[PDB]
DNA sequence: TCGAGTAAGCAGTCCGCG
DNA sequence: GCGGACTGCTTAC
């Protein structure tokens, strides 16, 4: 097989490499690699090395790394630039990997861990390490075993062992419920005392090296713990054996404010989940514990025990050690549905970048235009310091509050990406610049043609048409990828909504889950296999189909990040090809795009509804519009149509038919007139959208920019079995609108859209009524908490402070005293709760960790003490009143001349 | 919240507005 | 009471 790395650093003068060898083995070996830089140099000198410029360079070749560093200072001493990648591991791959790397995720080692530390005064600190370790549960993918370290003899208590018999049982049986199948995967080791335990883990580390070690909140937490605690017990040289090269370091982590302490370990390559999660899950959560995760994700209910964390290991260290366990298999499980181990994988080693660096697109994109450019013998520049400077954005349309019935919406294939490609967008292609009109005079082609020669964007640069920059050289390559997977993505769930039909008429009958690929629509043999399923089998499908959409999903959408990320990389300081130059050239064409294409498609819907000044359009952001569909479908009348989906069919049509190919003629001129070097303006159908046939509801709204609500009958190709709520930027959208009260107002949006007026208001008053039943923390609203310090003044609110922190203080006073209560952790997320006037808090709120109850200390007080007035008006009839001024209903009856009878 | 970008919405504070 | 200046937070692209 071919070789793979699998860690690279610098340590020195040398690089360490861990590696698959051609025989599918791990090998490690020290490198003394000598670096090349390269300075320009006169014509007259023979090169084959050039700038990107076609600026011709000499190569410098360095005895060692170190002569390499220093010749970049002194280069900058001199005043002169230092061409060619500086971050000579990247050098090292680029030369030691000279081919599309080929892998095999089978040989990478890939661990999982998680660590217990039971602390009776408060959060045990990493940097500290005071307590001891008392389990450890570490999952190896190669050995696929879970290797359990069981302290059972502590300062905090002795203990019997862990029973993996009760560990199987049912909670009924008084067990733990630890999945069957990793009950045989376990491998149970405990231990008479913590020295012991971590002599033996060590051991067991070195013989299993991770070279991806992951596992939630290990970055900040497990890794530091462990370090930190093994270098206070045994010395700093026993805890450096955690790296593979023996080297580690303390590495300060910082923000806006304060800053945070990880350890690096040299040779492995650590993905947080939590941070894998963050960056690539394109959700925001309420809470980021493990055990909210995990309910979200995989609806496995949370992990129960009596009594506080700091006494479970001495109560019951039985359930203690399943949890621990347990809480490993859940990462694992998230992984399994989620799989951005396997997009970290794939990313880092098609860029050819140490893995971890995978949450840089930054670094990301400097890896693979680097090794690009070295193809072609061509050295790539030094990178300068730029002040932070502002620069414009996308255009988004003002549309008119109101209710809209018929609706089709439209939108640009990877829109930013396309741009860049279209008008050849790159360092290295900037052909000059032309005399700028007025945004709006090219948006109605009177602005003169900018340019006869060159490939032009409207904020006044001029791009060459002779070759394609390297920027869309690579965003294409990504693109690419990210289309295919887009393809499995929808094409999955297409055979889902063909799974929801079939479970309308399930078989009475004993049968299998077919046999299937998911990734492609099904075929006439499997659809007719279908119809004759049982529900069971049906429910398999179905689960088996979504978790097919949900691969296609993270490898898609993470795709379509990479490729945006470079867009945006264009725009921030610290990339090589940083240039607000080419950022605004692509935003500005943007703005022109949109509001082009606006026109034209006004311009011909009025033509085929013989009208003239008519506003088709009624809202549009960044790369999409909205289009009324109303005289659409009354040019042939309601009556006319069979059910629903006859109409969605006839949009459908209309959309593809005549739309489409009007909006290509269109964008295909706007390419003429910038003279761009390819047409790749491609507006596809995303929505159809209106009310049931027959019913009274309204269809969609717009409240404002960037909010609104659709029933949708088809989603880009996607017809569905049930129609679908799109909502954007409602309160139903916004991780710090309360659970509960999300869910009632897209109850309300339903009715709305789905039913009408009378039925909004049935909801409304039955919701008013019951609503203070709801649990306290379903009705809590959420925030991120920052700088609570800046705002505490002696333990009370400062000038200025926000209500979240406001209530935060109110906690902390309430608290005051107990190193056992919950802390309230800086940068975090809170509930948040109002309070009726006079309660014991001294206070108009409070606010306590988020996805947690409230310790028991003040529960009953809160509970007893909570503005359930304030509560509804804030977060459900403020919202509700916004959404049906803006779609002309009430949702309160008001009073008519009937109520006299 | 270490980690690519801008536009733009709403909650809340402070305080004017005769 | 609402609206502007401002901070804080969050979402649509
Ligand atoms: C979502 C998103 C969009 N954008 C910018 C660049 C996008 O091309 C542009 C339009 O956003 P989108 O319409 O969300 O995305 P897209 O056009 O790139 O891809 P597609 O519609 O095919 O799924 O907005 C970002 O810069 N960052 C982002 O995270
Ligand atoms: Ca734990
Ligand atoms: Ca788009
Ligand atoms: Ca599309
Ligand atoms: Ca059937
Ligand atoms: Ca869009
Ligand atoms: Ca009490
Ligand atoms: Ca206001």
């Amino acid at each position: 097989m071919k070789e793979f790395y699998l860690t690279v650093e610098q340590i020195g003068d040398s690089i360490f490499e861990r590696y698959i060898d051609s025989n599918g083995r791990e090998r490690t070996r020290e490198v003394e690699y000598k670096p090349s830089l390269f300075a320009h140099c006169p014509e007259s000198q023979a090169t084959k090395y050039f700038d990107i410029y076609g600026k011709p360079c000499t190569r410098k070749l360095f005895a060692n790394m170190r002569d390499a560093s220093q010749w970049i200072k002194r280069m900058e001493d001199i005043g002169l630039e230092a061409l060619g990648m500086d971050d000579f591991k990247l050098a090292y791959l680029s030369d030691t990997y000279n081919y599309e790397i080929k892998y095999d995720h089978t040989k990478i080692r890939v661990a999982n861990f998680d660590i217990e530390v039971t602390s009776p005064d408060g959060f045990p600190e990493p940097s500290q390490a005071k307590h001891p370790i008392d389990a450890i549960t570490h999952y190896d993918s190669i050995d696929d075993r879970f290797y359990v370290f069981d302290l059972l003899n502590s300062p905090y208590g002795n203990v019997e062992e862990w029973s993996i018999e009760i560990a199987a049982k049912l909670q009924e049986q008084g067990g733990d419920e630890v999945p069957s199948e990793i009950i045989d995967k376990i491998i149970y080791m405990p231990f008479d005392n913590e020295k012991e335990l971590l002599m033996e883990y060590l051991n067991f580390w070195q013989q299993k090296t991770p070279v991806i070690l992951t596992g939630w909140n290990v970055e900040s937490f497990a890794i530091p713990y462990v370090y930190n605690r093994i270098k206070n017990i045994f010395g700093e040289s026993t805890a450096k054996r955690l790296s593979p090269h023996r080297k580690t370091r303390v590495k300060v982590i910082e923000n806006m404010y304060g800053s945070r302490e990880i350890i690096t370990l040299f040779g492995i390559s650590v993905l947080d989940y939590i941070d894998l999660y963050k960056k690539f899950s394109f959700t925001n959560q309420p809470s980021y514990s493990l055990d909210y995760i995990s309910e979200f994700e995989l609806n496995v209910g949370k992990l129960k025990y009596d009594g506080p964390i700091s006494k479970l290991r001495e109560s019951n260290h039985q359930r203690y050690i399943s949890y621990n366990i347990i809480a490993v298999y859940r990462v694992l499980q998230i992984d399994a549905k989620r799989q951005f181990i396997n997009l970290s994988l794939d990313m880092g080693y098609y860029a050819k970048i140490q893995i971890q660096s995978v949450f840089s697109p930054i670094k990301t994109w400097d890896a693979i235009i680097f090794n690009s450019l070295k193809e072609q013998n061509k050295v790539i520049p030094q990178g300068r310091s730029h002040p932070v400077q502002p620069y414009p954005g996308a255009f988004v349309k003002e549309p008119i509050p109101n209710r809209y019935k018929y609706v089709m919406s439209f939108d640009l294939t990877s829109a930013y990406p396309s741009i860049i490609r279209q008008v050849n967008i790159s360092p290295e292609t900037i052909a000059g610049t032309f005399k700028v009109a007025p945004l709006h005079d090219y948006i109605n082609a009177v602005a003169e043609r900018p340019s006869d020669v060159y490939s032009c964007s409207p904020n006044g640069m001029m791009y060459y048409k002779d070759r394609d920059g390297v920027v869309p050289t690579e965003i294409t390559k990504v693109f690419n990828q990210r289309k295919e997977h887009k393809g499995y993505m929808l094409a999955a769930q297409r055979n889902g909504e063909i799974i929801k039909e079939a479970l309308h008429n399930p078989n009475l009958s004993v049968d299998e889950p077919l046999d299937v690929d998911y990734r492609f629509d099904f075929s006439d043999e499997i659809k007719e296999k279908i119809k004759k399923l049982s529900a069971k089998s049906l429910n398999e499908m179905l689960f088996r189909a979504q978790r097919t959409e949900v691969a296609g999903m993270t490898a898609q959408i993470n795709r379509k990040l990479l490729i945006n990320s470079l867009y945006g990389a264009l725009g921030n300081v610290w990339f090589r090809y940083y240039d607000l130059r080419n950022a605004t050239a692509i935003t500005t064409f943007g703005q022109m795009a949109l509001q082009w294409i606006e026109r034209k498609v006004n311009e011909y819907l009025n033509e085929v509804c013989g009208t003239e000044g008519e506003a088709f359009v009624l809202y549009g952001d960044t790369d999409s519009i909205y289009v009324s569909a109303d005289k659409i479908i009354d040019k042939v009348g309601e009556s006319k149509f069979r059910d629903t989906n006859h109409w969605v069919d006839f949009l459908d049509k209309f959309a593809r038919e005549r739309m489409e190919p009007a909006i290509d003629r269109g964008f295909r001129e706007m390419c003429e007139y910038m003279n761009n070097k390819q047409h790749l303006m491609f507006m596809d159908r995303e929505a159809i959208a209106g009310p049931p046939l027959g019913s009274k509801g309204i269809g969609g709204f717009w409240t404002g920019k960037k909010r609104y609500a659709l029933n949708v009958w088809d989603m880009e190709g996607t017809r569905y079995a049930e129609p679908k709520l799109k909502i954007m930027g409602l309160e139903t959208q916004k991780s710090s609108t309360p659970k509960a009260v999300q869910k009632a107002l897209k109850e309300c949006i339903r009715r709305m859209l789905q039913e009408g007026e009378e039925s909004l208001q049935e909801y409304f008053k039955e919701f008013e009524k019951e609503f203070r039943q709801l649990n306290y923390i379903s009705i809590a609203s959420v925030s991120s908490a920052n700088n609570i310090a800046k705002y505490d003044v002696g333990g009370f609110p400062g000038p200025k402070c926000p209500f979240h922190i406001r209530g935060i203080l109110t906690y902390n006073r309430a608290i005051k005293g107990n190193i056992d209560a919950p802390q309230v952790v800086e940068g975090e997320k809170v509930y948040v709760l109002p309070l009726r006037e006079g309660n014991p808090f001294g206070d108009k709120c409070i606010a306590w960790p988020s996805g947690t109850e409230i310790t028991d200390l003040i529960k009953d007080d809160v509970l007893h003490w909570m503005d359930y007035t304030v509560l509804l008006e804030k977060t459900f009839i403020k919202p509700l009143e916004g959404f049906t001024s803006a779609a002309k209903l009430d949702y309160e009856k008001k009073a008519s001349l009937f109520d006299m009878f």
